[PDB]
């Protein structure tokens, strides 16, 4: 239920994890 804010090679997404 956690989202995070993901970058990884310029790509950003907001990944939520539970």
């Amino acid at each position: 239920k956690w989202c995070f804010r993901v970058c990884y090679r310029g790509i950003c997404y907001r990944k939520c994890r539970g």
